DNA sequence: TTGACCCTAACGTTGCGTGATTGTTT
DNA sequence: AAAACAATCACGCAACGTTAGGGTCA
């Protein structure tokens, strides 16, 4: 039914400290905890985690996914593509960047 | 032949804040100071700077630049494949992140 | 009692931006 | 006697990693 960090770790691949994080941010905040203070997650939490992980695959920020996991309503297709266009500025620069490394690298190899 | 921040900064493109932090991280010294603690750079502090700059651009942390600039006796050469290398490796990932996004964005 | 497991601090990391407050004088 | 310019703090940002010390018991 409920699954404690350990375990939440060992299924999502990410670490406790994550957990922690993501709970002390309100990105993910546990369906539950224990008179210990342990913290509880559910099913549901899980499906969670596993979209703002999906969401960081793709390069974005913890508010961003938050914003966006909290506030549906906000068009996701509008966002995955500008995600897009920043995404291929970055590697643009890049680019740029190993030019100037090759450019450079012309003398005595 | 001295020159005070607002110079330096002008002359170099970053903010007088970045020489400072520069100073701090012991990066870039300035060649002396005043009685009164301001820092004056000489034309050799100013190669200097634009040494730094150039790694900047390359993608060197500073760190990386400070140890190389402190020891010309670090293979230059090594130094701009790897990070070249390095900076290969970036581009491919923000592949793989672009075609998942075009892989999602079928709807 | 004892592992195995959980928690809360709180500093470390990268590179300055942005005030706030205050001293100096190229 | 003011306008410019310089200085030293020190908080803020992204996302956790990593001890350090100390409860809990699925």
């Amino acid at each position: 039914m409920k699954y404690q960090v350990k375990q939440v770790a060992e299924i999502s691949g990410v670490s406790i400290r994550t957990l922690h994080h993501y709970d002390n941010i309100e990105l993910l905040n546990p369906s539950a905890l224990t008179d210990a203070g342990y913290r509880l997650y559910s099913d549901a939490d899980l499906e969670r985690l596993q979209q703002i992980l999906f969401f960081k695959e793709i390069g974005f920020r913890l508010d961003e996914i938050k914003e966006m996991l909290d506030h549906p309503n906000f068009d996701r297709k509008a966002a995955l593509q500008s995600q897009k266009e920043i995404l291929m500025k970055k590697k643009q620069r890049m680019d740029e960047m190993i030019q100037t490394i090759d450019r450079t690298l012309l003398s005595v190899d």
